[PDB]
C-alpha cells in the first residue's frame, strides 16, 4: 500500500499552507540579503518586487523559456496577496514578532520541511508541462523543470541589480548551489520517468525525491 | 456636456502629430545625455536603435511582459520612420536648425503637454489590453500599464548598456521619478476604472488624470 | 543554367555536415576565449551551455524577437546531441586530438566556408519567416535576418556574464565586428529581395552572397 501512501502525498493541496511556507522561507532568506531592511524603509516598492522574484521566480523562468507571459502567474490574485502578507509581515509586524515566531528553529525547520514538498512538486509540473507542448522535446523539459525548482537563484544576478548590487564574476550556472544542483537531479529523474526510461511511478519519484530533499534542507538549516 | 468635449479629447488621434511630439520630446531628451552627439557620430546604428527605445519602449516593454514579440510594434512602417525622421533631424539637420526650433521654450512646452496626452492613453491601453488577456488579472493590468507609461525609463539600465555605460547602483524602480511615480499612480487608477470599483467614466479620467500631467510635466519644464 | 546550379546551392542539406562545421568553428572560437579551458575544466555545465549559445543563440535571439520560446530550437534532440559531441571533443578529447585536425588550416578553412553556407541560409530563413507572420513587417524582418546572422556576438556581453566576465564598456551593437556588419548588410539585401523590390531570385542571392561570405571569411582566417 506504499503507492496508496504515495499517491495522497503526491497529490496534498500546496495552497495555501504549504505555499506560504514556501514564500515564507523565501521572503526570510530575502530580509537576510545586505541592505534589504533599508530598502525596505526607503524602496518599499522595489523590496516588494523582489520578495516576488523570490516567491514566484519559478513560473518567471519557465514562462521565459516556453515563450510564456513572464507575468502570467500574477493572475493567481490570492497567491500573490499571500505573498505580499508574508513580506509585509516579515518586513513591518510591530515588535518584529512575526519574524520571530516564523524562525523559532522548530517552526523553522518545519516551514524548510514544506517549502521542499512545493519546490518538487514543481519540478515535476515544469517536466510535465514542457513535455505537453514537445512530446520528445527532452532538454526542454529538462530546462523548465530545473528552472522551476531553482527559482530565483538562477536570477540572482538580476535580483541583485534590482536591489542596486553588481556582482557579475559569479553566478548559480558557473558555481551551483546546492538547491541549484539538485534540481537539476531532480529535472533528470522526472524528465526520465516522462520518457519511461526511468520504471518508477510519478507518485513514488515525488514522494523519494521530496524525502531526499527534505532530510537534506532540514540537516542544511539545522546545523547552520 | 462635460461628457462630450471629454469624450472628444480622449479620442484625438495621436497619429501623426502627437506620436510626432511624444519623439521630439524622448529623443530630445537622448541627446541630452552624456557621450549621445559623439555616439550619433561614429556608432549612427546603435544611436538609431537608441532613439527607437526612447520612442517605442513602451511597447517593448509592454510587450515583454504579456509574452509577445517585443518588436512587435516596429511593424507599424510608418511610426518607425516618423520616428527616425526625428531622430535623424535632431542629430544631422544643417546648423542645427530643427534642434533649434523645437527647444524653443513656447514649442517645446506644447509638445511636453501632447506627450502626456500619448503616455496617458498609453497607460489606458496597456490596461484595458491586460484585462483583454485577463479579466480577472489585477496585477497584469496594473503592471502593463505601469510600463506603457513609464517607457524607456524602466529599461534605463540597459539604454545605459547599449550606450557602453553601466551605473548598477541605481535603477528606476529602486528610485523612481516623477513620470515612473505617476505612470504607477495612473495605472492604478485605470485598472480601479477597469475593476468598476472607481465610479467614473474611461473619457472622464483620461481627460482628469492627462491634465494633471500636462500640468505638472509643463510646470517642471518651464521651471528648469 | 547558372540558376539551375544556384538551386542545388541553396537547397544542399546543412544537416549534419554543414550544422557541424558551424558547431566545430564557433567551439573553437569559444575555446580561445580567456578562461575557457579553466572553465571546462571547474564549471563544465556552464561552459556546456556557453557552447549551446555559441552553436544556437542564432535562434535563441531570433525566437527571443519574434516572442517564441527562446530554447524552440532545443527540441531538436539531434543537433544538440551532435553541439554536445564537439564541444566535449574540442575540450575533453585524450590527446587533444580533435582539436590538433579541426585547428590544420587547410581543414579549417573548410569548416570556415562551410559555416558561413550555414549563415548565409539562416539570414533568409529569419527574414522568410518574420515575412510570415508580418506580411509587410521590413523592421521585423530586418531585425530577425539580422540577429540569426550575428548569432551569440549580439549576446556577447551576457555571453561573458555567464562567463564570470563584465565589460560593459563596449557591444557588438555600438561597435560591429565585420560578421555583424555583413549579417546587416545581408539582411537588408533579403529583405529587399523579399519586398520584390531587388530583382534577383533567391537561390541566385544566396549563391552570390554566400560566396562574398566564404571569400572574406577564409581571406580573414587564413591572413591571421
Ligand atoms: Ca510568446
Ligand atoms: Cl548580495
Ligand atoms: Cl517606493
Ligand atoms: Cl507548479
Ligand atoms: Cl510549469
Ligand atoms: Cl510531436
Ligand atoms: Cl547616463
Ligand atoms: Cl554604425
Ligand atoms: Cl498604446
Ligand atoms: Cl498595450
Ligand atoms: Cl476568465
Ligand atoms: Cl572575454
Ligand atoms: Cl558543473
Ligand atoms: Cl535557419
Ligand atoms: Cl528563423
Ligand atoms: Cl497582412
Amino acid at each position: 500500500q506504499l503507492g496508496e501512501l504515495a499517491a495522497a502525498f503526491a497529490s496534498v493541496p500546496v495552497f495555501p499552507l504549504f505555499d506560504a511556507a514556501y514564500f515564507i522561507v523565501s521572503v526570510l532568506y530575502l530580509k537576510y540579503e545586505p541592505g534589504a531592511v533599508e530598502m525596505s524603509r526607503k524602496s518599499p516598492f522595489a523590496s516588494w518586487l523582489c520578495a516576488m522574484l523570490h516567491c514566484f521566480g519559478s513560473y518567471i523562468l519557465a514562462d521565459l523559456l516556453l515563450g510564456e507571459s513572464p507575468i502570467h502567474y500574477f493572475s493567481n490574485n490570492s497567491s500573490v496577496i499571500l505573498a505580499t502578507a508574508v513580506w509585509y509581515l516579515i518586513f513591518f509586524c510591530p515588535m518584529n514578532l512575526f519574524y520571530k515566531c516564523v524562525s523559532f528553529l522548530p517552526v523553522k525547520l518545519i516551514f524548510v520541511a514544506m517549502k521542499e514538498v512545493v519546490r518538487v512538486r514543481q519540478i515535476a509540473a515544469g517536466v510535465h508541462h514542457a513535455h505537453h507542448q514537445y512530446h520528445h522535446g527532452w532538454f526542454i523539459m529538462m530546462a523548465t523543470g530545473w528552472v522551476k525548482g531553482s527559482g530565483v537563484a538562477l536570477m540572482s544576478n538580476f535580483e541583485q541589480l534590482l536591489r542596486g548590487v553588481w556582482r557579475p564574476e559569479t553566478n548559480e550556472i558557473l558555481h551551483m548551489s546546492f538547491p541549484t544542483k539538485a534540481s537539476l537531479y531532480g529535472t533528470v529523474l522526472f524528465t526520465l520517468q516522462q520518457t519511461h526510461w526511468l520504471p518508477v511511478s510519478e507518485a513514488n519519484l515525488v514522494f523519494f525525491f521530496t524525502m531526499f530533499m527534505i532530510v537534506c534542507k532540514v540537516f542544511m538549516t539545522a546545523t547552520h
